[PDB]
């Protein structure tokens, strides 16, 4: 093994001047950018770890003349619906929220079994402990502050490989089976769906033949650059800059599915 | 007290994550409190205004957690519990957070403050400070509503929480410490079922509601216990209509109507025995339905 | 940490006025911090915006007392150095005060505040608080810039501050605590006189800055140190310009053109090597100019 | 520090049915490819080191019907020019060239200095301690064997970065600037070019505009995976699997040099 | 338990005067008899195992007026594509 320390800085946190609060939930796993984007690096050479130290701070950049809670504690089993309602939250270790105008911390007990990155999918339980959690719930205006992760790990099994990712529709169907980031989904009366299951900066590149509609819009997006035709055959490129994830962008081009290809590297 | 205060633009604290304790044989179990019973939400207005809440070991709408082991027993104890107004909104807000508790349980809150303000409890205080409340608890063996009864012989008595202020935020929130007696081993329930049959009912499987009807078929759907619940239930022509509520707890119906259909609901009660009802005509027969407490 | 916290309307310190202490021969001096380094301005936005000062002994825009005595030797130390948020502006404003040290005193600040918020110094707390913070520093001889170099091998890293809220205020400042270290008996500096003969040129008397020029004359004006400067100089045919600037810290320049004038510039870099330019013709011949460090 | 020990079989040999030898002097240094493509993986992430372990065996797989020498002996100063002649080479240390038919060994007395690799260019002698040389010189006809490094390596000092990607040209210039592994040179008579500056299989995807001449062409390469039009305004996919270090794959566009865009992603 | 030894010759090779390998990747456990035609035949009796002992050898039975090679190395993770090419071989240990 080898090892880390925190430094990250996980997605804020927006008003709330509402009676019900209102949840981020960001998953924890050595790759799952949408909380790390700087060590999601280096888990691409090995496979297992550890957290030894990793708690999350409500730097505190908002003055008091704002106020409310900022609910934020973990919970193990990093998957599962966060409630719908708070008691359901205060009712949930983690513990800790307390107002804006102030500086809180978050730390949470690690464990100690040597568990495995996702490479993919598995099943939500096994390959990571469990999703944090933000809520805040106030009236009075601001924009509240912002958080990390404050940790150290542990990076078993020399391994080395990943990315995102290449993946071609075959007239009868598509075909994503090497690494994903996005899940293309259209909607009828076509318009379509070009999507997100990763968090960071991208660089698109890709697919092509009746160049239609448009291509390469976007919506729930991050800078976007194309440096394409629209092609009716041609080539393209974007780079994204996500937001949390799942953002989307799409073409448009008929009615019902067959096409050309693409790949998706994550950068 | 004297000289210097510092009323805190902010104040706020941090709870945490209560993890349970428990005791032989001698004829009983026990526990302690953790729940966070609904807030309250503003009030920029000049009369209280309440959201009392009862209090048994099962009546949900006051024990999301524990009403999930006295399906194996019947009567208890209390021994501790106090409801704290954690602390979670800066000082720039104000009013009252009244919160005190009322041994029965069930009766209408009044109306008015001097009424509450009259009520022991004692204890409000403002939405910016940290506060707690108590209360003197005895020591009958008391038995839980696997029904209805009479919201007076099962439960103590329900809570209640007013706020008055108009100076804006979302207050805070409470919980219960306590510790409980769960005596006599017992073991069921769920949200009790029971169908009637043409010429007949059929209520012949644990209660909580007397299903009345009163003519000029207009009917009757009710309780002879209290604490919010899961409905579920009953059907053939769906007629009138059914569920409709009126002394009543929130309701939920995700159903038709149905005139065959299917249908669900949550209550949260009052002071024992209040009332819901379908509209199907003239003269009883039906289908069928399942009341599981919660 | 519980219960009582006093967030109070004003909150403030009383800071004074630092006067200095020293050591044999050895082979060194020494010193101790008292300065303050520039303020930050609100920011009533919703994405930080910093003000990132570089460190070095000699970069005034983070010294302007101690600038004045590294002009007589060349290495150097620190042993003590940290930055106070001094806290002089009430509660009723807030946000935040980033505020953390990164060794690679040059490279860009982000963009973003993660990226703010994951680089160590670690420490922003509110404007309506005294804050403090500290550096792990090390152990080497390094070198002081009679110029230019390589914003690296000359000096740690930058200092970086950010500020995001919006509620109003002049939030505070800031200073860096400090001891430093001076080996070797050197002496000498300015703002360095460089003149160009209409054949060659002339660096010939200590630098900080290499002047090349691109074709199609546009021209080229740099450095090889880092810090704030007094740039004062050159003339003669003032044609173009001059006294432009690009990958620049502030530019003072208070010239004609000249075609046969008088210029002046203070510069604020950024790391090692940032640029400025005059533009007259063709090809090379000229005048003379001095680039003093301060 | 850490460790290592060898197996990795460094390029061979072929005939020589002449009577002068000939050499393909590869230099040796932590991060060489032409020398490690199984261990430049592993000094990203430090940088210094050691040797205390390292030989060069000529397996053996050529019948006796064939003959000649196989000259292998490696001088420190791994660079400076092989001779031109023999007894140059009989000259210097290393010793040991035999026959073809046989199986021979070959070891270095290794030093003792934390030596830096590079994350670059240097000088070849103050990072590095010299290459290693092979001749051969026969007639009668085979393809004589293969050879490896014996190795156990110390990398001290924890550091961890490197690689070599979107890499776009603008008209007046190009555009790299965002981490390597080709470098993309043309030879005039626009025939292009489009390389490498590291080792592995690859997923290309990319660059467009006026499809002209060709593209996506391969030649010092593995494996090639095109699925693009032309494109005289397309889009474009490879899948390379290289061989040693730099290796080439071009296009066929005129005269000279404006074009499109690109990302070439590790994999 | 109780214990065992080898010696099973798991099929060979033929010829490949060809630029490519090519793989007969062959599966290793007490009872996968394509490696094991006489010891799973006492397996069914038992369930888990150790190995402390085992190595393949190239016997040697060919004239040199041939030649090649005859790559012969062991991926614990024993299943997944061969590749498809050497480099890719040669560079799992084996």
């Amino acid at each position: 093994g080898i090892t880390r320390s925190g430094s990250e800085l996980i997605t804020t946190l927006k008003k709330n001047t509402d009676t019900e609060p209102k949840y981020t939930t960001a998953v924890l796993n050595p790759s799952e950018p949408g909380t790390f984007n700087q060590l999601i690096k280096e888990a691409a050479q090995y496979e297992k770890y550890r957290f030894t130290s990793l708690r999350f701070r409500y730097s505190p950049m908002s003055p008091s003349t704002t106020g409310g809670k900022v609910a934020l504690a973990f919970d193990r089993d990093a998957a599962k619906p966060p409630p719908n309602d708070l008691a359901s939250l205060y009712n949930i270790e983690g513990c800790v929220s307390s107002v804006p105008w102030t500086g809180f911390i978050l730390t949470v007990p690690t464990d100690s079994t040597d568990r495995f990155v996702a490479d993919g999918i598995s099943d939500p339980k096994l390959v990571d402990f469990g999703k944090l959690i933000m809520a805040t719930y106030g009236q009075g205006a601001a924009q509240l502050g912002e958080v990390r992760v404050e940790y150290t790990v542990q990076l078993k099994n020399r391994t080395g490989s990943t990315s995102a990712q290449i993946g071609d529709f075959a007239g009868v169907k598509d075909g994503p089976r090497l690494v994903s980031w996005s899940k293309t989904k259209g909607t009828a009366g076509w318009e379509h769906d070009c999507h997100f299951l990763g968090t960071g900066n991208f660089s698109l590149t890709l697919f092509y033949e009746k160049a239609p509609v448009s291509g390469l819009e976007n919506a729930d997006a991050s800078d976007f650059s194309v440096l394409g035709e629209a092609a009716a055959g041609s080539v393209q490129w974007a780079g994204v800059k996500v937001a949390e994830r799942g953002q989307g962008v799409k073409m448009v081009t008929t009615e019902e599915q067959p096409k050309g290809k693409w790949q998706a590297l994550r950068i």
